[PDB]
């Protein structure tokens, strides 16, 4: 059954972790956003299906902000991979299929790159390379600003608004204090370390997704890349939140993708 | 420096309305799917300043091409579209072009580049048909007032700039009003599956392949795939679906830079 708890591991980071589940590894690690309930529906969906899913809020970010200065600053996607691995390694996942969204994609293709043992297959849904107009100035404003721009911004990429609203009052007042800073650490550093190089996309499976009604320029390059790549590339239902907007379909895809590379 | 406006009749029988400005290296811009050519009036004269021979044209039965043959407006593919255009260029006296196609235009441009090469210098297809999307799944079978009703509101949320769509004047849309009809009944159902993306459609002559900026990333998803797999440059223009009305100065910079990549 579903458990949710703390877990303190040896980089300081007091994490709040979820887990569900028995059966092969799946990890959901969230977008910049780093908060885990987003997941809360379709990590139950999955769980049905066979697999162990752990997902959790991301360090300084709602609740597992209770972690090291270092943990939430001068962010990149093999910054995070190093604290998720640490976090695997203490929750003894030797191996899992890995899920993730704008940070938390570059964090996946770190994974993949850099740590491919510990990776059965990656599924990046929009990694950011570039980031986009709205965010070039966003930590240049007081925090009461960047929270309404940020909490607005990303409604507008929920895909779907009602299930964004429908998140709850708990989860949008931690996503309040979340979203300074994300600016602060995040949208900055994060495009100019994808690991999107060559490189780093062969050494394990990976499944490519972008959002269905994102608009094409926001994510484009993930798709030339992956293409050129010959990897995997398709659309999810919604727009930056799949997990969010459409549940049901993201839970589909993570079952099946993860899946087929069963063994 | 002068807009060149009139008419011509081709020997399949179509009363083609073009227009044209400009000298030297031709350029010729082939409207979207509602074949309206007012819409490059503004790039038009942008394009034309860079030292290009610019000519574009109302779409067989669209518009003031409206007097032609029902077969040129029926069961419409981007080859067939192609065909006619080949006997406008031939009748314009115009031997090679960088040509330029949104949508069944688009189509249009890849059959060119496909079946007459040698009449094409570069192409710039923008948003291939190859997958309809809902909205237009059942147009064809509705009455013309509401199928002009749904195509106006429907172009309109496509046009990537809600102002410059509407600036384009009431004789445009008058026209266009007449127009939607008439297209949904010949182009919608033939033009996606006519696609010319095969491989061997796609390596004949250059091609410079774009998408909307804007448009939702599903509607043309295939398009990127597809380029970048076979090697073709690919990228994106503000706007959406018309950024010819939407954003002119960029889409002018657009064709005139890409043109000139292929000039000697
Ligand atoms: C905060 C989250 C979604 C915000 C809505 C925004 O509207 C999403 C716009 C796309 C970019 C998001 C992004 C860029 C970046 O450089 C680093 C990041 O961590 C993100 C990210 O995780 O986006
Ligand atoms: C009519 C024009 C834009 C209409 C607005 C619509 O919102 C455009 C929707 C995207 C596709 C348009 C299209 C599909 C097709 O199968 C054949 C076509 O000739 C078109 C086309 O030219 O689109």
């Amino acid at each position: 059954t579903r458990t949710r708890g703390y877990v303190t591991t040896k980089d300081g980071i007091k994490w709040y972790y979820e887990q569900e589940g028995s059966g092969p590894d799946v990890v959901l690690i969230p977008d910049g956003l780093g908060e885990c309930q987003m997941f809360d529906k379709p990590m139950s969906l999955i769980a049905s299906n066979g697999f162990r899913v752990t997902t959790f809020d991301m360090p300084g970010m709602s609740r597992s902000s209770d972690a090291p200065p270092e943990t939430y600053q001068d962010i990149t996607g093999r910054k995070l991979a190093g604290y998720i691995i640490t976090l695997l390694d203490t929750l003894d996942i030797k191996i899992a299929s890995v899920w993730g969204c704008a940070s938390g994609a570059s964090t996946v293709l770190a994974l993949c790159s850099d740590y491919p043992e510990r990776v059965r297959n990656g599924m990046p849904h929009e990694v950011p390379t570039e980031n986009p107009d709205i965010l070039l100035h966003i930590h240049e404003v007081d925090p009461a600003t960047i929270s309404q721009e940020m909490a607005a911004n990303s409604r507008a990429a929920s895909g779907n608004v009602e299930a964004w609203d429908a998140l709850g009052p708990e989860v949008h007042a931690r996503l309040h204090d979340n979203y300074p800073r994300w600016a602060y650490g995040y949208p900055r550093t994060i495009p100019p370390s994808a690991p999107v190089k060559t490189e780093d996309l062969h050494k394990v499976p990976i499944d490519w997704t972008v959002g269905a009604s994102t608009p094409t320029k926001l994510f484009f390059e993930n798709i030339v890349i992956a293409a050129r790549e010959g990897i995997n590339i398709g659309t999810l239902p919604g727009n930056h939140f799949p997990y969010v907007s459409h549940p049901e379909e993201f839970a589909k895809y993570v079952v099946e993708t993860s899946r087929k590379y069963l063994k």
